[PDB]
């Protein structure tokens, strides 16, 4: 089974924290 639907909507956001945490750094 491949709920791509789901993996296509679902993992929408995600790479952006990371960039974000990246970007933003500390």
């Amino acid at each position: 089974k491949k709920a791509l639907l789901a993996l296509a909507l679902h993992h929408l956001a995600h790479l952006a924290l990371h960039l974000a945490l990246a970007l933003k750094k500390a």
